[PDB]
């Protein structure tokens, strides 16, 4: 009588900085998606989401006292008894994700990572958590940070997200060089991330009465994490829902009424001006269902300085597909090829380049041959491979599941076999047995290193 498998989950993530304080004893509204902003249907309130998320930050509770308060107040909402996937804590920053108990055999692969930013000074509480798991044939991350604070530390900030990229350990440790915007079909990256609106302090009391007002236009336009990823200097290639909700920060204790905004001994003489501190961000592969259903924080949770924010989303999820053939063989009916590549590349240096294709659809990567380098008009280096890369293979030849799949591909240096450059392919092509263009971006360490182009023909079972 087996349950079919799912097409699509919903997904729920929370980030909430505690104020190193309690909760209060009812916390459903922030899993109901209840407040201010984009918010969730009453009529969907009983309807469990698969996966809950809850990124906190200055938490003060164990880990065995926060899951009691969590897995209480979903039982209250859903009358299901949540099962724990991962809990994972860096001083007071933690990551926890629960999920229906029927996904209990349908998720593996389950990993857990901090990491610690700053040098010194600067290290010692901030960072970040995360988790990555498989649910079915899809892969999932989730990461957790409380980057810097301070109004004039924007930089340090963009830093921060440049080193828990760089350094967190989660996926397909064979992914060798793809750092964790490329692991996973769904990334979902939340948290303190401690951006503020970059207005003059002496404008404190004209932001609280367009707050007041509900005009955020002319606050949005001054919030630094819009104004860094708009000029590429931070979550290049992530996307946020449209923030429709009042700043998350700094309030006073105990009440909604007041921002407290000025400076203290206590805030190290640092004004706090009404700021968006608190975010949820995602980045999908390329042609995979994600739809954002809810963006907002809560009205009624006051015990702490931030407000909780929700976000819920679609999610795209894939079978674990079994064929005659593979999984522990290749599918002949099914091939990839690519046709007239090349790689454009910002690098100065002069080694020869080869690519790596990565994929779960194919047995294991598969290395081309060295490209042709030539010099572009505006100084540029590109690298032709012509019709010289090789022939991919893929395990199961099915249309169904092969266009479902993606294609990580990676730039090396022949020199020194570091990566140049990464991005990813969808398969997801509006024709089989015919040219058609393909194109991404490529990256290092998170920052634009050049593109990929060229055309693809894909041979599948139909
Ligand atoms: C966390 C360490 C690791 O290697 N995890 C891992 C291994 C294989 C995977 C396959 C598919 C998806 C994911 Cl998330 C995987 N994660």
């Amino acid at each position: 009588m087996e349950q079919p498998e799912p097409d699509m989950i919903t997904i729920f993530i929370g980030t909430w900085n505690m104020g190193n304080a309690p909760p209060p004893k009812k916390i459903t509204s922030w899993f109901l998606s209840k407040g201010q902003g984009k918010t969730r249907d009453d009529s969907a309130d009983y309807i469990p989401h698969d996966i809950y998320v809850i990124g906190t930050q200055e938490d003060p509770l164990s880990e065995k006292e926060w899951l009691e308060i969590l897995k209480h107040s979903l039982q209250e909402i859903t009358s299901v008894t949540f099962k724990t996937v991962a809990i994972h804590t860096l001083w007071n920053i933690r990551i926890v994700v629960l999920a229906k108990p029927e996904h209990e055999n349908r998720i593996s692969h389950i990993c857990t990572d901090n990491v610690k930013t700053g040098i010194a000074n600067t290290l010692g509480n901030k960072g970040a958590v995360g988790v990555s798991f498989m649910f079915n044939g899809t892969s999932l991350g989730f990461v957790n940070s409380h980057l810097t604070s301070g109004s004039e530390k924007k930089l340090r900030r963009n830093q921060n997200y440049m080193n828990i990229l760089r350094f967190l350990a989660l996926g397909d440790k064979k992914l060798s060089p793809f750092n964790i915007t490329h692991r996973f079909t769904h990334l979902f990256w939340f948290g303190d991330l401690n951006y503020r609106v970059d207005l003059p302090t002496w404008e404190a009391e004209t932001i609280i009465q367009k707050i007041k007002q509900q005009q955020y236009a002319d606050l949005l336009s001054h919030d630094q994490l819009l104004t860094e990823r708009r000029e590429q200097k931070v979550f290049l290639h992530f996307e946020e829902e449209e923030i429709t909700f009042a700043p998350t920060y700094r309030f006073e204790r105990l009440t909604r009424d007041k921002y407290a905004y000025t400076k203290q001994k206590a805030t190290g003489m640092k004004y706090n001006l009404p700021s968006w501190c608190d975010r949820v961000l995602w980045k999908s592969y390329p042609l995979v269902h994600v739809v954002c259903q809810s963006y907002g924080s809560t009205s009624d949770i006051m015990t702490s300085d931030h407000s909780p924010v929700f976000a819920t989303f679609e999610a795209g999820v894939t079978s674990q597909f079994v064929s005659k053939n593979g999984p522990g063989t290749v599918d002949s009916q099914g091939q990839i090829e690519f046709l007239r590549c090349y790689a454009t590349l910002k690098t100065k240096s002069q080694t020869k380049f080869y690519l790596e294709f990565h994929s779960s659809c194919l047995e294991s990567f598969v290395k081309s041959q060295e490209g042709e380098n030539e010099e572009g008009s505006e100084g540029e280096l590109v690298v032709k491979f012509g019709e010289t890369l090789p022939k991919l293979k893929p395990i199961i030849s099915d249309p169904e599941y092969l266009l479902d799949q993606h294609i990580l591909i990676s730039i090396k240096s022949s020199d020194s076999d570091e990566s140049y450059g990464e991005g990813c392919i969808a398969l997801r092509l509006e024709a089989t047995e015919t040219q058609l263009p393909i194109y991404t971006p490529l990256t290092h360490h998170g920052e634009l290193t050049g593109h990929f182009q060229g055309e693809i023909k894909l041979q599948t079972s139909q």
